[PDB]
């Protein structure tokens, strides 16, 4: 069955990093996005799923990898080769019609070794 579980916050620089981002779903149009934040910074737009997977224009298109389930209930993405640079704010956005709307943040901080 589907278990909603929070993502990791915690990353090693140099490794792949899993967001994880689940909606357990109610028994369907869906439609995801995913934001970055930089400290001190704004939301920017870093992934979509909209009628397909988008490309999306953003200094992480070219390491992002989909990691998600068929049915749409896991989202998650997976960021590769992690940089310290890449700490902020994830911020996972579903939204279901025939309406549901759900938000996962995600503070990434990314550690050496």
């Amino acid at each position: 069955v589907c278990v909603e579980v929070p993502s990791e916050t915690e990353a090693v620089q140099g490794n792949p990093m899993k967001l994880r981002c689940i909606s357990c779903m109610k028994r369907a149009t869906t439609v995801v996005e995913w934001f970055y934040r930089p400290e001190g910074g704004k939301d920017f737009l870093i992934y979509e799923y909209r009628n397909g997977h988008q490309e999306v224009e953003s200094p992480f298109q070219g390491r992002l990898q989909w990691n998600g389930s068929k049915d749409l209930q896991d989202v998650s993405i997976t960021v590769l080769n992690v940089t310290l640079n890449d700490s902020g704010l994830y911020t996972c956005n579903v939204s279901r019609e025939f309406f549901v709307k759900t938000t996962r943040l995600i503070p990434l901080r990314v550690h050496h070794h």
